[PDB]
């Protein structure tokens, strides 16, 4: 499993929220973040998605063309080993976690 | 070392923080957050707590019982492995800066 | 590569920024974060820093001295496995999306 971060402009999370559900990625958590520039604060969202690791290059792909604009300051995506997995209210883990 | 996070209901949190207090636990670092639903946002508490490896059965079982309601969206416990830790003030590190 | 994240006192970011950047770090991400203490909560600051693992030191040694006061609740620095890095907007990857 794998942990992926994405780092976005904030009106793009809409597109990269609809994209992710196209691939029947529903379950995400958001955060609202700062980021710098020339020294400003530039608002950004952050996405954290929990996935299994066939699904991380789909993923980067989809996210890369939905959270697109071309201008920079679009982002970047960061992938990290997620170890486990345990879904509170039923004891469920990993796979059946996510 | 384990970096544990826990997104729950915002609710909860008095709960889980007593609970993780009780076993000795009581830094940890809180940030709000977003889940969705139907697509509205849902607001959620993320707790990121630093342990060593011999924690982790205890405070998933802790914390597991401390959120839970066992209505939908009750939350998720992710693992990640936690390489380093320096506590700033002293310098002191890893199970020294828990 | 690895995944820093530093929690300071607020007050402390622009030292911390500037220590970072006087070493040719200035992409970060800032999050607003509390902590607890006797139970009252504390605000918080949490900077996430992607670097190559040649960083690690020197950003250990720059934040500790940048983020340092003296007095307690001065912060932490956790240290993860970055795996991989997309910059959005051209496809780049690892080093060249840091």
């Amino acid at each position: 499993m794998k942990l992926v971060t994405v780092i976005i402009k904030p009106f793009k999370l809409e597109d990269v929220r609809e994209a992710l559900s196209s691939i029947g990625i529903q379950g995400l958590t958001v955060t609202e973040v700062k980021g710098f520039g020339r020294v400003n604060f530039l608002p950004k969202v952050k996405i954290d998605v929990a996935i299994a690791d066939d699904q991380l290059d789909e993923v980067i792909d989809i996210v890369s063309k939905a959270a697109y604009t071309g201008k920079i300051g679009d982002g970047k995506i960061f992938v990290a080993e997620l170890q486990r997995v345990i879904r509170i209210r039923t004891g469920e883990a990993d796979e059946a976690a996510l």
